[PDB]
């Protein structure tokens, strides 16, 4: 039973890189973070910031989440991010991803004690 905070980390955190290396980045990371396991997960974003910097967003700009909830936070600066998105050629167990590297504000839902990100909402 993964806690929610640990699941955000496994799905969203990639501090070991500054940026998406290849067009191949997404097929690889989606696989190693176990997101192609039971299904191809259709969309996922990886954040190439340290964990501290990303936990800090939980004290930045308070915004409405897309589901209308109000525990969403928008980062003040831009962050290095990679968007991973299934192509049309995508067929489980043979998940295939388009890699888009970008530098965007991130919006996360935060909860808990410690108040930390548990949900990736959007980037802008």
């Amino acid at each position: 039973k993964e806690t929610a905070a640990a699941k955000f980390e496994r799905q969203h955190m990639d501090s070991s890189t500054s940026a998406a290396s290849s067009s191949n980045y997404c097929n690889q990371m989606m696989k190693s973070r176990n997101l192609t396991k039971d299904r191809c997960k259709p969309v996922n974003t990886f954040v190439h910031e340290s964990l501290a910097d990303v936990q800090a967003v939980c004290s930045q700009k308070n915004v409405a989440c897309k589901n209308g909830q109000t525990n969403c936070y928008q980062s003040y600066s831009t962050m290095s991010i990679t968007d991973c998105r299934e192509t049309g050629s995508s067929k489980y167990p043979n998940c295939a991803y388009k890699t888009t590297q970008a530098n965007k504000h991130i919006i996360v839902a935060c909860e808990g004690n410690p108040y930390v990100p548990v949900h990736f909402d959007a980037s802008v």
